[PDB]
């Protein structure tokens, strides 16, 4: 299809995944976790905010995979909400 | 085309303005401007970035019409470069 992406509980992919092609206004409701420490964008733009319902800091993932949070531009594993970037 | 954006030096559409097609690494420089207060994306998705060259804060333009940098997410007329998300 034309959006999917594996977020992972730790860096370099390990710990429990979870696999989603639709928007997430809250990881800790819909995943039970409260932060990504890497992940790997399978298709589709991306893009992950700091807090829930697509407030504070954005990240844009327009790359394939990445092991750790510095790869997305953030000094932090703090993420709360992401969404596909439909076109 | 796909991409087309309006960039306005004064808030709510007004002031000097210019349209453009392509990614722009420097305002500064390209436009002899140094803030963005409002603009409209007539064709494709955008993002607007603090410092030049694609660097600092990240901010999704993704709507059609923004009258003041709040609109999208900034807390200051903070932005010196801007690219689209090419899908």
């Amino acid at each position: 299809g034309q959006y999917k992406i594996q977020i992972f509980e730790k860096g370099d992919f390990s710990g429990q995944m979870y696999e989603t092609t639709e928007d997430c206004p809250s990881i800790m409701e819909q995943f039970h976790m409260r932060e990504i420490h890497s992940c790997k964008v399978l298709e589709g733009v991306w893009i992950f905010y700091e807090l829930p319902n697509y407030r504070g800091r954005q990240y844009l993932l327009d790359k394939k995979e990445y092991r750790k949070p510095i790869d997305w531009g953030a000094a932090s594993p703090a993420v709360q909400s992401f969404r596909r970037i439909v076109e």
